[PDB]
């Protein structure tokens, strides 16, 4: 996809669900180094051990997770041009909702970073940059 | 300063200054949890050493500094609502340059990133997040 991609096949409402959010890099030259994901206020988030990388998951006055960020650690030239990477996160309880989106923010080597917050294709209209979001069961 | 400034007193066209980039957590609520700031793809850039946080320096394939990330350790909260912190990195040469710029993306513990790199205020505008500045004498 050349967009950033959500995947948690279990996922349902009210839910514990480790979600793989799988990134491009998206330049030809510059490489991705961190990613910041907006997480829905869940009482439960825990990361998976990456190599390389090290993980923060941030907190509110409530101790609901409230976004996660995964950096490159010093020396790890972060993910190449035209290279995917996925960032697993463990979170519960999803929300009671249809829907849930996990708005980001991905930093590239060369300084810049690309939003992907846009809301879905509808009418028209047809988003470059869309948050990633999960359909939540029942 | 409502803005991100730059600092760096020396600064001379083709020089090696210590930059201080002074960093103000804009929300009410939400703390600053990383930097990443654009270097203008200089030979040297060296951060110092600042408990609770990692600092990673990208390089080009020329081997010149392209930016500097620096990123809050987990447990570390960041820079709190309200409040400034100083992010040092000690570059050079300066461009040949009567003035240059350092596009910075500062992110907050709520996921948002705050990008600070419109042009300097002319005519008219008068930009609520311009890239940090600096004149550089002959």
């Amino acid at each position: 996809s050349l967009h950033v991609t959500a995947d948690a096949p279990g996922a349902a409402q009210g839910g514990y669900s480790v979600v793989t959010f799988r990134v491009p890099t998206e330049s030809e030259t510059a490489a991705t180094t961190a990613m910041t994901v907006t997480l829905p206020n869940v009482r439960s988030a825990r990361t998976e051990p990456m190599p390389g990388w090290t993980a923060r998951v941030d907190r509110n006055d409530k101790s609901e997770a409230v976004s996660v960020t995964w950096t490159a650690d010093p020396g790890n030239p972060g993910v190449q041009p035209g290279q995917f990477q996925r960032f697993v996160v463990s979170i519960g309880p999803l929300p009671s909702a249809e829907t849930v989106s996990f708005p980001a923010e991905q930093t590239y080597s060369d300084g810049r970073v690309v939003a992907w917050n846009q809301p879905p294709a509808a009418n028209g209209s047809e988003p470059e940059h869309p948050a990633p979001t999960l359909t939540l069961a029942t």
